């Protein structure tokens, strides 16, 4: 992962979305489901196939808010600065703050919703490196791309992003047929309850989030709106923007 120097100066660049990435992880830390959620997990804090959460959890517990731990020398907040450059890591992707230009053209691109819906109170992009990024537009080639919702809890969004929608095949189940997506911002949102963030956030400590795809329009996609729609190949889509609603 990056070193101290690196991190503070890639924390700098956007705080924001440096603190939604340590927000992600907090929730996806402490819920009861972070033998599974918490994936990507730091290799520092297990002992092989041995995850030592409890260590973890202490650990994550003694982060400063971001403003403090940047006003502050290295040397002062030591464990807390392996975890945050390592959280701040990734060589396939990084997650930019965006404004209302942004929120305007995700509306455009998904169309009017049909029902009432609030703004969100932060808007993040998700850029992609190679060989992640050229696979995807090689994937794509001249097909038109599709944008849709995707709702979860907020202790999934960790994986989300770093492992992607989980296109899981499952026959043996009424609900294992691919990734459900949806036109309707309205209806992705009941699948997005507000849940437990980070204490020392500067987004606050309780969110919600919804995800925007971008999707390759294909045969194995199956039915700008169009309800709600099912992808069966994970190579079809990727999460582009989140949208973040937090609790006053
Ligand atoms: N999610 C929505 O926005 C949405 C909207 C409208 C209808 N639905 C219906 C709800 C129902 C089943 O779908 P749903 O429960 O949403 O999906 P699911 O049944 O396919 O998956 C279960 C959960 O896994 C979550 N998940 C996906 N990828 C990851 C990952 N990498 N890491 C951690 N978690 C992940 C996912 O978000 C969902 O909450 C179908 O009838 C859907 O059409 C869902």
């Amino acid at each position: 992962s990056m070193g101290w120097a690196a991190a503070r100066e890639a924390a700098g660049r956007d705080m924001l979305a440096a603190d939604l990435r340590c927000s992600l992880f907090a929730s996806a830390l402490q819920s009861y489901k972070r033998d599974s959620v918490l994936r990507p997990f730091p290799a520092s804090y297990a002992r092989g196939d041995c995850k030592d959460f409890e260590a973890l959890l202490a650990d994550a517990s003694k982060l400063p808010n971001l403003k403090e731990l940047l006003q502050s020398s290295g040397d002062n907040h030591k464990r807390a600065w392996d975890l945050v450059s390592w959280i701040l890591s990734s060589k396939v992707l990084t997650i930019h703050s965006a404004g209302k230009a942004e929120f305007e053209k995700i509306q455009k691109l998904t169309g009017a919703p049909h029902t009432p819906v609030p703004a969100p109170d932060f808007l993040f992009e998700i850029e992609y490196f190679d060989p992640a990024n050229a696979k995807f537009y090689e994937t794509k080639g001249e097909r038109d791309l599709i944008y849709a919702f995707h709702g979860s809890r907020l202790e999934n969004f960790h994986s989300i992003i770093h492992n992607g929608l989980h296109c899981h095949l499952n026959k043996t189940s009424l609900f294992g047929e691919g990734t459900y997506l949806t036109s309707d911002l309205s209806l992705a949102l009941i699948y997005s309850p507000h849940g437990h963030g980070w204490q020392h956030s500067l987004l606050g400590p309780i969110l919600s989030c919804v995800a925007v795809c971008e999707v390759i329009d294909h045969p194995d996609v199956k039915c700008i709106p169009p309800k709600y729609f099912v992808v069966t190949n994970n190579q079809l889509l990727r999460v582009k923007y989140l949208l973040v609603y937090s609790q006053k």
